[PDB]
């Protein structure tokens, strides 16, 4: 039985979102998301770098432990989103985890379709390793499309004989490009956050004709064996619930140490609304603890 903050939030999201079924230009969507992006806390500091040909920032909250890093892979359907749209939540994750985060501006579709984002994520993880960061001091985290891409980067890295990080935290991941999961209807009406055709257009654009079941496009179909300990966050009120429930079971089957938390009443990447959502704040804290626990073990 729900908190007033998530209830005032859902209404605002319903009010401010584009009516269903309506088809918005890509560059309007890109600009929309840029332009309402939260501003990072004033005590977050940032450093521009280029990694594997991409723009990135090191995002450093206070408390950052020397020698630790998180590779962060932002959300946005694989077609939008940027360093700017995610700096605020990654800042808070850096805060809870006491580790600096590398926030990658990875290649976006449709200008760069799949596997470009995966090539970039793996190339960044490699670069982290060429910098000196030890695998046991690493973590990878990502929301939505960034959440799938986390798993995809691991399968791919692993497949290329790269050593796995200490932990991985997909947040509301999209790990099944087919979008055929039951929670797409059972959960439709409770979710203010995601429409498709909306989400289907994104997959169409990312894939550009490629197998929707490719392990690296959709890791719910991947051989997950060897992957590091996982924590998967998802909200009960998202159409993408089933992605996480199935990812979790996939990881379990494949011998992976996985932990699924389904947050009651929560929406898609409710972490991003931390400035006014007690639950956003709490779940980020939790992402932190998990990282440090696995860096503890």
């Amino acid at each position: 039985m729900a908190g007033p903050e998530i209830v005032k939030l859902k209404k605002i999201l319903r009010e401010k979102a584009v009516p269903p079924g309506t088809e918005v230009p890509l560059d309007v969507m890109r600009k929309g998301m840029e332009k309402v992006a939260f501003k990072a806390a004033d005590d977050i500091q940032v450093e521009q770098v280029t990694v594997a040909g991409c723009a990135a920032e090191w995002v450093r909250a206070p408390g950052c432990q020397a020698g630790k890093a998180i590779l962060y892979l932002h959300g946005g359907g694989y077609v939008m989103g940027s360093i700017n749209t995610h700096r605020s939540m990654v800042g808070e994750i850096s805060r809870a985890s006491q580790a600096a985060a590398l926030l990658l501006d990875y290649r976006l579709a449709p200008e760069h379709p799949f596997p470009a984002a995966v090539e970039d994520g793996v190339a960044a993880y490699r670069w982290l390793l060429d910098q000196g960061f030890k695998p046991q001091h690493l973590s990878i985290s990502g929301d939505s499309a960034g959440g799938g891409l986390v798993l995809a980067v691991l399968v791919s890295a692993r497949d290329q004989g790269l050593p796995m990080p200490a932990s991985a935290i997909p947040i509301s991941p999209w790990a099944d490009m087919t979008c055929t999961n039951d929670s797409f209807k059972t959960r439709a009406e409770a979710d203010p956050m995601v429409a498709p055709g909306g989400i289907n257009k994104m997959a169409a654009r990312y894939l550009n004709g490629a197998d929707a079941k490719h392990p690296y496009a959709s890791p719910n179909f991947a051989n997950l064996k060897g992957l590091p300990p996982l924590l998967i966050h998802v909200g009960r009120d998202e159409v993408l619930l089933d992605d996480s429930i199935k990812l979790d079971a996939k990881a379990k089957a494949d011998g992976v140490k996985s932990t699924l938390e389904i947050w009651d009443d929560m929406i898609h990447v409710w972490h991003a609304f931390h400035p006014m959502l007690p639950e956003g704040k709490q779940a980020i804290v939790r992402v932190g603890e998990f990282m440090r626990e696995q860096w503890a073990a």
